[PDB]
This record gives structure tokens, C-alpha cells and sequence, in this order.
């Protein structure tokens, strides 16, 4: 099997890519001081994500299957997330707004008070409303319960949080390190 090797490239604050990630982060987290933004380059996890992205784009027609959402995680979970993504209830949570993921429950501050939030490329595809109780995605058609939804959101009209259940559904593209 593919070992899923990766590289972590630190973006300069003068780099246009840093300003774009900073721009989305500061839409809800302007009160947080960004210590650094690093781009995770995992070719195997990327190709695998882009494989599922190809299949989804051909399934969901006109739908924009991809959203860029936030994920707050502990310091210690960063090398695991760099190499594996959010693969392995079965679900991984993703916030539309960065201040949701900036909660110390999710982005637990380390010994130096640094908090970590990934600016993830997720394959939200075709989604419906989900409660806190479900562990598997619901069936689109009950007469064909094999065809399941790609994600589940809190509000279908105004999404704030998403639940990804599938392998290679998310790519941890950016790591935002920040403090209070
Ligand atoms: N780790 C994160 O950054 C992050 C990003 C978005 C959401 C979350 N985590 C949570 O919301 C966890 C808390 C929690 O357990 N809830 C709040 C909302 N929940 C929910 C579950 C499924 C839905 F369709 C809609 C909402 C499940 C019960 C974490």
C-alpha cells in the first residue's frame, strides 16, 4: 500500500496563499493572533481525495461538491492528520466559520497556549439535515438504501457545521497555528 508521506511547507505572511487562508480565518477570528500558516503536501492523500472528487463531480452533476471548512484538533493529533487525513462514530466534524473550530474543546491549546485549526477541502457533495444521534449517513432513496448522502449538515439552507463519513472526503490542506 501507499505510505502517505507528506511535507509541511510554511507560508510566508507575504505569500498570496497566506493572505487567502488568513482572509477566511479572520472573517470570524480577527481577535486571534495567527502564529503561522503551513501548507500540508501529501501526494497520496491528495490523489486519493481527487479520485473521490472525480467520482463525485460525475455523480452530483451541477453540485459544487467541494467546500473549504475548518477543523480544530489537538497539537498531538497533527502528525496523524498530516499523514492520514480524517480517515479511520464514523464521522468527522467540519465548521463553516473558523470561530466554531477555534473553541478550546476542539482546538485545545497546547502547553504554550497555541491552538491548531486545519483549513480543510471537504467533499460535502449532496447533504441533508442530521441530528446529534446518527453515526452513519442517511439514505437518499429508501427503495435503494445503498445510495447514501455524502455529508449531513445542521441546516441545509444555512450550513454551519458538516459531518463527513467517507474515506478521502477531506484533505487537510492548511494548518493554522494561533493563540489568544
Ligand atoms: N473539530 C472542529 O473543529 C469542529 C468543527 C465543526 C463541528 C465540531 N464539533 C462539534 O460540533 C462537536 C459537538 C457536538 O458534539 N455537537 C454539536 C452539533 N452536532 C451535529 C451533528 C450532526 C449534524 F448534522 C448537525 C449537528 C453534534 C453534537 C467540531
Amino acid at each position: 500500500m501507499k505510505q502517505q508521506n507528506f511535507c509541511v511547507v510554511e507560508l510566508l505572511p507575504s505569500d498570496p496563499e497566506y493572505n487567502t487562508v488568513a482572509s477566511k480565518f479572520n472573517q470570524t477570528c480577527s481577535h486571534f493572533r495567527i502564529e503561522k500558516i503551513e501548507r500540508i503536501q501529501n501526494p497520496d492523500l491528495w490523489n486519493s481525495y481527487q479520485a473521490k472528487k472525480k467520482t463525485m463531480d460525475a455523480k452530483n452533476g451541477q453540485t459544487m461538491n467541494e467546500k473549504q471548512l475548518f477543523h480544530g484538533t489537538d497539537a498531538g493529533s497533527v502528525p496523524h492528520v498530516n499523514r492520514n487525513g480524517f480517515n479511520r462514530g464514523k464521522g468527522t466534524y467540519f465548521a463553516v466559520n473558523a470561530n466554531y473550530s477555534a473553541n478550546d474543546t476542539y482546538s485545545r491549546p497546547d502547553a504554550n497556549g497555541r491552538k491548531h485549526v486545519y483549513y480543510v477541502r471537504v467533499l460535502t457533495g449532496i447533504y441533508t439535515h442530521g441530528n446529534h444521534s446518527l453515526i452513519v449517513p442517511p439514505s437518499k432513496n429508501p427503495q435503494n438504501p445503498t445510495d447514501l448522502y455524502d455529508t449531513v449538515t445542521d441546516n441545509v439552507h444555512h450550513p454551519s457545521l458538516f459531518v463527513a463519513f467517507y474515506d478521502y472526503q477531506a484533505y487537510p490542506e492548511y494548518l493554522i497555528t494561533f493563540r489568544k
